[PDB]
RNA sequence: ACAC
RNA sequence: ACACAGAGACGCCCAG
RNA sequence: CUGGGCGGUCUUUGUGU
RNA sequence: AAA
């Protein structure tokens, strides 16, 4: 009954000891059993346990009768639980904590007891139960379990002093207890007894990457969710229907009949809407098309007049503030004027209160006016110690009803005439007949681009001295003249009113949360220019109101237009009437100058104006410009819809005949309320477009290949441009802010929205899937042809997977599903805490609802007792289901897009939501076109596509392609079809689960905003216009019935449509069955239409949720093949709209069908070659900043901003600028307009630059955002005193500077940036109080952290870890800190203010300023005085060496001289990879702390690789033990939890930065031709030189002989230094072994490269055969073994493949000294030379160890591989084909070539070339002239080539160029050549009863005819393959080639490359030029 | 940051 | 002034 | 009909990459 | 030369 009373029954000896085997049999005649019930339900097995029956020996005691509980997922193992319930520990132990680490890779085995005896003792006992009634399966448990853990202790006591360790196996079954142990009868007895209660318990019931296995699949075993209740529970919930459609098939005749009237209807339309027979010309058509337009737009103009408010003359300005440009100053309040304070009390309200507020400034106090700079002085240099100036005025009653008409005080005055007028008057829409002309006037003409010349200002002084301190780093003339550029952008007339508008809303921001008594306002200055606010400040929520006033004699000049809102005059002064903004609004304010300076960069940069060069402004940049500054200062969601949906508008002119543009369409989205001028203007310009784009395509104009699109223009002005310029000029609406707030008047649309398909809900459900459906109305649908699509896409997958792919997702599933927690639940997502009670309003009136987290929920579920996610679905699903519902909140995000209409969701259902979304999240990864769950097929679908076309159809081919979308993808999709579709793509298993689940959904209880319906129930009288208001009014207050309302409750019931959001991939898994389908329809049709003659065809389908795009290909062979193809495959584009309601798809109005080389598929528009990328949308957001408790962070999320900005086409001058826009913004947030001491701030940050500290780190000018705040940091570090500061930092972590105290940046953030700094505070923590107070969490987690830090690397063990891990997360800085947030850049903008003057930042317990933490660091970082040394650098910066790298690049391209050069048109997007993982360190840190401190194999080193690894170190840190207790009392910190984070954050990452430009060491090209569109730069070692001759000695003309020679003359006359001790596959160490091979400076050559590869030295004694995968990659297959010498041993590794998996095989070895090093560095080459061990060895016989997963097997048990224990003077070079094999020539049959070499393209520069050639004196290609210009890069010109052609002739020979290489090579060479201007081409049964309009040929009129022109391909995989030839960056003969053009014309050659014939007879004139090929 |  | 094919906000709580 | 002090105030951000 |  106890574990200790046995575990002392044992005696103490030396060594381990497993004890004897003693047999037990049954004597004390066991009565029988007592009362046993098994009552499974979906929440647990409950079993009752009766009495015990009375026995004669008196056992069962500790049986005692009761209810026991067990879970669902822990039944597999129910008869080993129950056994044990007794003397089994209370806790859980691993082998690691109570004994040391031997890293064996079996320390984490935990046993089942770890027993702590007390004689100081160690015990360990494993339990085993065997179902055999016999003694054999005894010896076979006892065995396995002897075994199990035979050795690992073994081990690990023979380090251990104390060999005091005995092992207690006891296997107990039914018949005996075979034991080592002596036990006690009567307990093992009751053991026993136990046992066969567990096991009836079993059989009554049931009627590490494993055990989640286990688990997951007895859950799903035994989980019965209760569908006889969910029927009853939820409308159509039956499973009738979905084993009936499991069951019966697809009725063929139903889905040919519903094929051809589908398709006869679509022929049908087609010809009655694209104007068809009757014949007509393109011409006519056309007219009548602009003719339909017309008619449209009218009935459009007149449907929106009619609902106006007349009033064609209105007067109201489009940017409500003043337009006036002040002379900035110092700092000063003059208040006195010439005509004094009586003139202005003549001149109205506004002048009544300008003249009290006047009077009572100068006649008083200044305080608050303006912020002193002496007051906070004396607060900032001390320690541990907004007052807004207020005035009341007068006040006359004439003047409070004016301000109460503007919103000032406008709440009491509610009821007065004139109010209840105006209120009337503000509800009126405007007419679209407004005559507005003041937009179009000032978007011609304006002088916002014109400079307002303010070069020398104090703003302007300011930010100029902070841009010149981040660019002396950078002292290149480059990145002068781009801050030049910068300069003059920033004196421009609009930045300098853009500069005091944003100073204007930083004020405003920070007065916001102040409040004003009645009657009192506030009137502040702005600090840089003569402008007076005057501010009521009402409740935060609530708008503030200013009023602006100046002087009107310092009104120096005036932004032109009448756009701007008109201004009071009183005289002297110049006022402005109270105007209201809100907190949403300010953000766009705030934002304006850093959003201009980007917007006039971006524009200049597109219209090929380089920022050097400066210019009149054209007319395009004024429109662009002034364009961008409306629609920013207006900030109305109205007028952003207008620009995007012209994005959809223009993109109608891209579709070819037989359709015309028909863009009315859209027509259906315009119809809105227009309450402004702007979008009056903006829909006129609209419609404008419409009209225009309707009457004419967009004209496609084929070339010599090139394919361009011509007549494009502009949207909303006239002028044309190109078509990249169209496409930045769709996305210009962006700018507006995305988050607004929404008022309490608004969310009724939202509502309208989700209950607009309710009411269509069809009440039959026979067509909801039970029945087959011709034409459904809005709901049903046919599951004859789900069940097509859905096996259509089964046969897809099942041909690109494996036969067994249903095993292997179930596989897959269960261990995704078992290996979850609760704690990877959560994430800090806000949940509905919707229940019963809030179900009824009045009750609720009074309380206020409130959205939880989920942190709290599952705080609850961890105390619950629940550790596994899949421990917890039980429940949810009971209390769902105990619910009758699911139950929904509701919230508005607003997106770019249209609208969202987001549903929160509660907590259970988010549980049982979670596992059918990983369900079909992996069944969305199986398949084959989707791109949600794959993320590959995005780019390599569409662009493969052009290849595939070329191979299957042939060169010549025409391209058709669609861009499907979906109007009402969320409601519509009806949950039984998701269902069906679902459960289809599943094993039988999981089909319950998942229709119970789905089931849910049926009802959606969906929770109204209490604010709302109160303001609902408080008024019975509907009014109003809009139907859906009253109706909801009425269905309240119960006038009217409806489905979705009860007669007064909170909730709207829904019954349809699936949830946005919340089901992202079943409905994915729809669409991609749709698009199966349709590929499939599509090839059936293509095989067999227009009278049998097969149009070859290959069509590719890609979806994502909605958006969706279908390209089919066509190759015809005549004018008639080509049209009759192409009207084919454009009513087989058609028929998708009417082939989608079968389906609940519902095809939108805003798709694109029918375009020949343009898609548009995830708003990347691929436009034939050209690949078109909106970069306006990344360039408005760029400065939307994220909240930061350090300061480095906010520039870390700058560059990822600006990185983000170059991923989208941003030429790099335009990065910079941006970045330079950045600057600005940072500082401004800081406080550069705000706070009196910034200029003491500055003064501070001058001598000091110091990330974290405020400064900014300034990227080169060349390379802008390809480089992180990593490689930023690093390059000051080593230019700059913040290396001196970091070397003090890090002499502070290493100890040998005390330093105590304050400093001591012991802390770490991410992107490798330490620093003590933190404004921790944030305005206050009393969420974060009540976050914390509210969850029980031990408020003492650091020392429980302190005594165990094994939890910082271990998944999961026990609650009290889970408990403290969750503590960990909910202390984060980032995870559960940043989470809470609304609009983040006003609030970070109020704190500038305070900020720099004040105790905020506390030390990482007093707090201060960023100026008291400058001035301790000012007695600091200058006093340290010292440096970083190599080892401080390269652990403070892993990846220095590829930084270095990279800045050696970077500093050779400097000089601004270059020509402006042809544009490329290609345009792709290559993935340049840049600092990659450095090779020289073998692991990382925290892996290699977690490998130390607990033997986790993370790391994959082994104990002389770790212990080497662990001495640098500690040669690191002197204070770091093994011993992890240790290392916190002498390391400096204060927790493990700082330790793990200083460890990880600075690290090696591999970074990676995807670009867009031309085709491509490959760093140089991209910092050449990208620094600006139509510029190339034109910039003016040892193992460079190497490279570079090399490349062309093996890959070239040259004699095997000759190769050798100067492969030996080239190493020797090198300088190459020693090699290193690298872990990976490099080239560096294999060049420098080659180097010392002939050299022989060293030892033995063979130990230089057995060291180098750190202990290896080997190769394939047997290789394998190789085969081609399409693409090339020889691939090995067959039998091979790999031979060589681990760790002092002999090795003899086999491998084996079949297909692409490259599984290892039996593993040789020759001794068991050091298995395990052998077995980590035979991992580390399986994983460089790409062998997995996934399939288990075939050979089954003597083997002592087996392999199976890279992990030791204990036993033979699991089979896998049989582990087997059982001359430096050989060497030379092979040079045998381009390798360079050095071999060891083994015994006889194998040579094992040890070393490899493969020389690539890249290899190749400019300098060493020309060194060479003028160095032809020293080595021995001086000779052979004509050599050596193929070895260094030269221009053969004319006497060069007749040298080389004479020299050829028919056949000479040289010492050393071979004979028939020079063919292929110059046949390469120079056909590449001749490919780079042209010359060469790259890479050379519902039928429509054949009836004809005319015979398709009057259709096609005028048209480019596209079979005969010679249009190429287009995809990235078509501009690798023509560059994937190995000399293509050569210029051997291009002088050649084009002289050869200008001697044969244009033509020449065109006949005999095609076909051969020129004039049949040339001869000596282009001799050679034959002979070159044949 | 994007898409629902 | 914001929001709106008229829902709201234009300050909230307490004391006299 | 006048005064006062409070207030990341209030939740305002779901599902996936 | 295997991603």
């Amino acid at each position: 009954m106890n574990l200790e009373v046995l575990c002392g029954r044992i005696n103490v000896e030396n060594g381990l000891s497993l004890g004897e085997p003693g047999l037990y049999d049954q004597i004390y005649d066991r009565p029988g059993l007592p009362d046993l019930d098994v009552t499974v339900d979906a929440t647990g097995v409950t079993v009752d346990i009766g009495a015990v029956p009375d026995s004669a020996s008196q056992l069962g005691s500790s049986i005692n009768a009761g209810l026991i509980t067990i879970q669902l997922s822990e039944a597999y193992k129910i008869n080993h639980d129950f056994t044990f319930s007794g003397l089994s520990k209370t806790t859980d132990r691993r082998l690691s904590e109570v004994f040391p680490i031997t890293h064996d890779g079996s320390d984490g085995m935990t046993p089942a007891v770890i027993h702590t005896r007390l004689d100081g003792t160690i015990v360990v006992v494993e339990f085993s139960t065997t179902r055999s009634h016999n003694i054999g399966g005894l010896e076979a448990a006892y065995r396995t379990k002897i075994e199990k853990y035979r050795d690992p202790i073994s081990r690990r006591v023979d380090i251990m002093e104390n060999p005091r360790v005995f092992f207690g196996v006891i296997v107990v079954s039914s018949g005996g207890v075979l034991s080592n142990m002596p036990l006690t009868q009567d307990e093992a007895e009751e053991l026993m007894y136990r046992f066969c209660i567990a096991n009836e318990i079993y059989t009554k019931a049931r009627s590490e990457e494993l055990e989640a296995i286990s688990r997951a699949l007895s859950f799903f075993s035994l989980f019965e969710p209760n569908i006889e209740r969910v029927e009853g529970t939820f409308p159509n919930s039956e499973i009738k229907m979905l084993e009936q459609f499991l069951s019966t098939p697809a009725d063929v005749d139903f889905i040919t009949k519903t094929l051809k009237a589908k398709e006869v209807e679509a022929y049908a339309d087609l010809c009655d809407s694209h104007y068809l027979k009757p014949e007509k010309t393109i011409q006519e058509r056309l007219e009548i098309n602009r003719c339909e337009a017309i008619d449209k737009t009218q009935d459009l103009l007149a449907g929106l007049h009619a609902r106006s408010n007349k009033q064609t003359s209105l007067n109201r300005g489009t940017v409500k503030l003043p337009p006036w440009l002040p002379k900035p100053s110092s700092e000063s309040i003059d208040i006195k004027t010439d005509s004094g304070f009586g003139s202005l009390m003549d001149h109205g309200a506004y002048g009544e209160l300008w003249a009290k507020c006047l009077l009572d400034v100068s006649l008083g106090n200044v305080e608050g006016v303006v912020s002193d700079p002496a007051k906070e002085l004396d607060i900032a240099i001390s320690d541990d110690p907004i007052t807004y100036r207020r005035f009341k005025p007068a006040l006359s009653s004439s003047a409070r009803q004016e301000f109460s008409l503007q919103g000032v005080e406008g709440k009491k005055w509610k009821r007065m005439a004139a109010n209840q007028k105006k209120e009337k008057e503000s509800h009126e829409t405007l007419s679209p007949f407004l005559d507005v002309e003041d937009i179009g006037d000032f978007l011609t003409f304006n002088n916002l681009l014109t400079d307002s010349r303010y070069g020398d200002e104090s703003i302007q002084r300011a930010v100029s001295i902070l841009l010149e301190k981040a660019s002396a780093m950078q002292d290149t003339e480059l990145t002068h003249a781009l801050n030049d550029s910068f300069k003059r952008n920033l004196s421009s007339n609009v930045v300098q009113w853009s500069l005091w508008v944003s100073c204007l809303a930083q004020e405003l921001a920070s007065a916001l949360k102040q409040h004003c008594r009645a009657g009192e306002f506030i009137i502040k200055k702005l600090k840089f220019w003569p402008i007076y606010v005057i501010i009521k400040p009402t409740k935060s929520s609530s708008h503030i109101f200013y009023s602006l006033g100046i002087r009107k004699a310092d009104v120096t000049r005036r932004l032109t237009g009448r756009v701007f809102s008109d201004t009071i005059d009183a005289g002297e002064w110049e006022l402005t009437e109270f105007k209201s903004l809100k907190t949403c609004k300010l953000t766009n304010l705030v934002n304006l100058p850093c959003t201009m300076l980007n917007s006039i960069a971006f524009w200049r940069e597109k219209l090929g104006v380089a920022p050097w060069l400066v210019r009149k402004p054209c007319s395009e940049l004024r429109e662009q410009v002034g364009l961008t500054f409306l629609i920013s200062l207006e900030d109305k969601s109205k007028t952003e819809e207008i620009i995007t949906l012209t994005r959809y508008t223009q993109m109608e002119g891209f579709v070819s005949p037989p359709m015309l543009p028909k863009p009315q369409k859209m027509l259906g989205k315009l119809d809105g309320p227009l309450r402004t001028k702007l979008q009056v203007y903006l829909l006129r310009k609209h419609l404008d477009c419409m009209v225009r784009i309707a009457s004419q395509p967009f004209s496609l104009i084929p070339r010599e290949g090139r394919v361009e699109w011509g007549g494009t223009f502009h949207a909303i002005s006239g002028r044309s441009t190109n078509l990249e310029n169209m496409v930045n000029s769709w996305y210009i609406g962006y700018y507006k802010n995305k988050e607004e707030s929404t008022e309490l008047n608004a969310l009724g649309e939202m509502y309208k929205k989700i209950v607009e398909m309710e009411e269509d809900k069809p009440s039959s459900p026979e067509f909801l899937g039970w029945g087959d459906t011709d034409s459904p109305k809005k709901h049903e649908f046919s599951r004859s042809f789900l069940r097509a699509a859905c096996s259509s896409l089964e046969r897809e997958i099942a041909q690109r997977h494996g036969r067994q792919w249903k095993q292997n997702l179930e596989e897959r599933v269960l261990r995704e599903i078992g290996t979850k927690n609760i704690l990877d639940l959560a994430s800090m997502k806000a949940t509905s805490n919707f229940s019963k009670d809030w179900e009824l309003y009045s009750e609720v009136q009074t309380k206020e609802y409130h959205r939880s987290k989920l942190l709290e929920k599952m705080a609850t579920l961890i105390e619950k007792g629940v550790m596994w996610y899949i421990d917890a679905v039980g429940q949810a699903w009971k209390a769902v289901l105990d619910d009758g519902c699911m139950r929904i909140c509701l919230f508005k995000k607003n997106q770019h897009g249209g609208l969202r209409e987001i549903y929160v969701m509660d907590a259970n259902a988010r549980l049982v939501q979670f596992g059918v979304e990983t369900m079909a999240r992996c069944v969305c990864e199986l398949s084959p076109h989707e791109t949600v769950a794959n993320p590959r097929l995005k780019n390599s679908i569409i662009e493969n596509h052009g290849l595939k076309s070329a191979r299957s159809l042939g060169p010549g081919s025409i391209n058709i392609n669609s861009s499907n979308d979906a109007k009402k993808w969320n409601q519509g999709h009806y949950t039984t079809k998701l269902a069906l579709v679902l459960c289809w793509f599943m094993p039988a298993k999981f089909h319950r689960f998942i229709w119970a689940a789905i089931s849910m959904f049926r009802r959606k209880k969906m929770m109204v905003d209490l604010r709302f319906l109160a303001h609902l129930s408080s008024k019975s009288e509907s009014r109003s216009s809009d139907p859906f208001r009253e109706a909801m009014t009425d269905a309240f207050h119960g006038n009217r019935d409806v489905s979705w309302m009860d007669k007064g409750r909170t909730y709207i019931k829904t019954e349809t449509g699936m949830m946005q959001g919340i089901l992202h991939f079943t409905s994915s898994l729809l669409h991609s069955c749709v698009q199966s389908f349709y590929k499939s329809y599509f090839v059936s049709k293509l095989k067999e239409g227009y009278m049998g003659e097969s149009i070859s065809g290959v069509v590719d389908v890609i979806e994502g949720s909605d958006d969706s795009a279908i390209m089919i290909s066509i190759r015809p062979k005549s004018d008639m093949d080509e049209v009759r193809s192409r009207f084919f495959v454009a009513n087989l584009l058609h028929s998708v709209k009417f082939l989608n309601p079968l389906f609940g798809i519902y095809s939108s109005e805003k798709s694109t069908v029918n375009t020949v080389y343009c898609v548009e598929y995830n708003s990347e528009f691929h436009f034939h070659r050209h690949l078109v990328r909106p970069t306006l949308r990344w360039i408005a957001a760029s400065h939307q900043i994220s909240e930061t408790e350090a300061l480095a962070s906010r520039q870390e999320d700058y560059s990822n901003l600006l990185t983000q900005c170059l991923e989208g086409g941003a030429s790099f001058s335009l990065t910079y600028l941006i970045q330079c826009a950045q600057l600005l913004h940072h500082y401004m947030l800081l406080g550069l307009c705000l706070h009196p001491l910034f200029g003491t701030f500055m003064g501070m940050l001058i001598s000091d630059p110091d990330p974290a500290l405020g400064f900014f780190l300034m990227d080169n000018p060349a390379f802008a955002g390809g480089a992180g705040f990593r490689f930023n940091l690093w390059r000051a570090c080593k230019t700059t005193d913040l290396g001196r500061k970091y070397a003090y930092y890090f002499n502070e972590i290493q100890g040998k500077t005390k330093g105590d105290e304050d400093y001591r940046a012991l802390d770490a953030t991410s992107g490798g940036t330490l620093s003590h700094s933190v404004m921790v505070y944030w305005g206050d923590r009393k969420k974060y109080q009540a976050l914390l107070n509210r969850m029980g969490l031990p408020e003492d987690w650091v020392e429980q952290i302190d005594e165990n830090p094994g939890v910082l690397y271990r998944r999961a063990a026990n609650k009290k870890e889970l408990l403290l891990k969750l503590a960990e997360k909910v202390h984060s800085p980032g995870v559960t800190s940043s989470l809470s947030k609304g609009h983040v850049v006003p609030r970070v903008v109020a704190a500038g203010v305070y900020l720099l003057s004040r105790h905020c930042f506390r030390f990482s317990t007093q707090k201060a300023s960023l100026i008291k933490l400058l001035m301790m660091s000012s007695i600091s970082a200058m006093k340290h005085g010292g440096s970083l040394n190599p080892n401080q650098e390269r652990m403070l910066f892993p990846q220095a060496q590829e930084y270095d790298r990279v800045c050696t690049l970077l500093e050779e391209v400097e000089h601004l001289t270059g020509k402006f050069v042809v544009r490329e048109r290609n345009i792709v997007r290559s993935r340049i990879d840049l600092f990659q993982e450095p090779v020289d360190l073998r692991c990382k840190a925290e892996d290699l702390v977690s490998e130390v401190w607990f033997g986790l194999k993370r790391t994959k080193l082994g104990p002389r690789l770790l212990k080497e690894e662990w001495d640098k170190l500690r040669a690191s840190f002197a204070w770091l033990s093994t011993d992890p207790s240790e290392t916190l009392r002498d390391g400096p910190f204060l927790s493990h939890v700082q330790f793990r984070n200083f460890i990880a954050h600075v690290d090696a990452k591999s970074r990676s930065v995807r670009l867009l430009g031309a085709p491509v060491t490959t760093i140089s090209q991209v910092v050449r031709m990208n620094f600006f569109p139509g510029f190339s730069l034109e910039a003016e070692e040892s193992i460079s030189i190497l490279k570079h001759v090399l490349f062309m000695v093996l890959n070239g003309p040259y004699t095997e002989e000759y190769k050798l020679e100067m492969i030996i003359e080239a190493f020797s006359t090198l300088v190459i230094p020693q090699p290193s001790e690298v872990i990976r596959k490099s080239r560096t160490m294999t060049l420098c072994l080659l180097s010392n091979y002939l050299s022989s400076r060293g030892g033995s050559i063979l130990d230089q490269i057995e060291r180098a590869q750190s202990g290896t030295l080997g190769g394939f004694s047997k290789p394998q055969k190789t085969f081609v995968r399409p693409g090339g990659g020889v691939g090995y297959k067959g039998k091979g073994v790999w031979t060589g010498v681990m760790e002092d041993t002999h090795v003899q590794i086999l491998i084996d493949g079949d297909g692409t998996s490259n599984w290892l095989e039996e593993i040789r070895l020759s001794s068991d000294a050091r298995l395990y090093d052998v077995i980590e560095s035979i991992r580390r080459l399986c994983d460089d030379l790409g062998i997995n061990n996934r399939v288990a060895s075939a050979y089954r016989g003597h083997c002592m160890v087996r392999l199976s997963g890279f992990k030791i097997k204990p036993a033979s048990r699991t089979d896998g591989c049989p582990v087997r224990i059982m001359n430096p003077d050989e060497v030379k070079m092979r040079v045998r084909g381009d390798i360079l094999n050095l071999s060891v020539t083994i015994q006889e049959g194998r040579v094992m070539n040890i070393l490899s070499y493969r020389p690539r393209d890249t290899d190749i520069s400019e300098s060493a070339a020309a060194y060479l050639w003028s160095n032809r004196d020293l080595f021995s290609f001086g000779k052979k002239e004509p050599s050596c210009s193929w070895i260094c890069l030269k221009t053969l010109d004319n006497w060069a080539w007749s040298h080389a052609s004479v020299l050829l002739a028919n056949d000479r020979k040289t010492q050393g160029i071979d004979n028939r290489a020079m063919g292929n090579i110059f046949r390469d060479c120079l056909e590449g050549s001749l490919r780079k201007q042209g010359l060469m081409r790259s890479k050379l049964i519902a039928v429509e009863l054949s009836e004809g309009s005319l015979d398709i040929e009057s259709i096609f009129d005028g048209a480019p005819i596209l079979w005969s022109a010679e249009v190429e391909e287009f995809g990235e995989g078509v501009v690798a393959v023509s560059y994937s030839s190995k000399y293509y960056h050569l210029t051997l003969m291009d002088q050649a080639a084009i002289t050869m053009c200008a001697i044969m014309g244009k033509e020449g050659c065109r006949g005999l490359l095609t076909e051969k014939r020129c004039m049949a007879a040339i001869r000596e004139q282009v001799r050679p030029f034959l002979i070159f090929l044949q």
